[PDB]
């Protein structure tokens, strides 16, 4: 890598792993729309397995991406629409209060309050549409932001009812495969078993426990490289072959709703560059980040803003990662790491790294 990039890598990475106790990490910097890439430490402690640009980490959140290019991918093939009511994909879903919620409000986390996370005692599918059914909104629709798995996974899980594939198939077939993600993965097969990562929470190895919408929430695991090709296709749409997926990925970075001086997008968040680094960074800390707050309906979404500095934070209970971009400097970042640390440390040295080359 030019030494430009290794030194300010280096420099602001090593005492990151140093400070936060991280076993393991792999980086990958986008410059000029080519990947450069950095690993350190431990992908298994116990069995002194080194992280490499093949090793696999559970993304947590950042999977969240992939289910709104999904679903943006959805609209694009005129098989959905945000503005259609929840109701048209689950008929089953006649309790009143979700007559004007649509798959938009899902998508953004302002269908008035769904909670942060599906209980673990909803399992079977009959299972989640009495969660569904039964869940009453604190708020109007489309009044505020509440960040949450069950907004967004159920989202995903409607949006592919028309295509009547599974979501992982649909996944694989329409975003995976096509971007060339070919060590990216909702369940790890066993052939791949070898590279995937162990989290490390209180100094246990853990990997993520099954749970309903996990696929569609925070599901994804990938390698330092498949996810510098997913920066690089999140920077440069344009140059996507598949028409409906070019489109889609347009859509996941369209701004919906304003809250600070933040903008939602289908899982992607975005702020306008140059950002003010204090407010993504303290903006990352999570009750902040998962706070209720009240939203400004941007009418219509304004199309993705190449002077954006557009990110997603995400975690597990072992592992925490970190994408951020800016479409205009053909710049990015990915972190990926099996230790969940603070939000506002992955936020800080990003902006580090990213401001020292652009
Ligand atoms: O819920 C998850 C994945 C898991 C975290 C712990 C067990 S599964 N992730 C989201 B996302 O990274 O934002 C989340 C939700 C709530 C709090 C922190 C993280």
């Amino acid at each position: 890598a030019p030494q430009q990039i290794n030194d300010i890598v280096h420099r602001t990475i090593t005492p990151l792993i140093e400070q936060q106790k991280i076993p393991g990490m792999a980086v990958a910097v986008i410059y000029q729309g080519k990947p450069y890439y950095f690993t350190w430490g431990y992908a298994d402690i116990a069995k002194k397995q080194p992280v490499t640009q093949q090793t696999l980490f559970e993304l947590g959140s950042v999977s969240k991406t992939f289910t709104g290019v999904l679903g943006g991918d959805a609209i694009a093939r005129g098989e959905i629409k945000l503005s259609d009511p929840t109701t048209k994909y689950w008929p089953e879903l006649t309790a009143k209060q979700w007559n004007g919620i649509t798959l938009l409000h899902l998508a953004t986390y302002t269908a008035g309050g769904l909670p942060l996370q599906v209980p673990d005692e909803v399992k079977s599918s009959s299972d989640l549409l009495r969660f569904y059914q039964n869940w009453q909104p604190a708020w109007a629709p489309g009044t505020q932001r509440l960040y949450a798995n069950s907004s967004i996974g159920l989202f995903g899980a409607l949006a592919v009812k028309p295509s009547g594939l599974s979501f992982e198939q649909a996944m694989q077939t329409r975003v995976f495969q096509p971007l060339k993600l070919n060590h990216t993965w909702i369940n790890v097969p066993p052939a791949e078993e070898k590279n995937y990562a162990w989290g490390y929470r209180e100094g246990k190895a853990v990997h993520v426990s099954p749970g309903a919408l996990d696929a569609e929430a925070y599901g994804v695991k990938s390698t330092i490289e498949d996810m510098a090709r997913w920066v690089q296709s999140n920077l440069k749409p344009l140059d996507i072959n598949e028409k409906t997926l070019q489109q889609g990925i347009q859509l996941a970075q369209s701004r919906y709703w304003q809250t600070g001086d933040m903008y939602q997008g289908l899982g992607w968040e975005m702020l306008d560059w140059p950002v003010n680094p204090d407010s993504i960074i303290n903006g990352s800390d999570n009750k902040i980040a998962l706070a209720a707050r009240p939203v400004k309906a941007i009418t219509p979404p304004t199309p993705a803003v190449r002077a954006s500095w557009v990110h997603k934070t995400g975690a597990t209970g072992g592992f925490g990662s970190y994408v951020a971009f800016i479409p205009e400097k053909e710049l990015g970042i990915v972190m990926l790491a099996n230790k969940n640390y603070p939000n506002p440390a992955r936020v800080d040295a990003a902006w580090q790294i990213l401001n020292a080359l652009q």
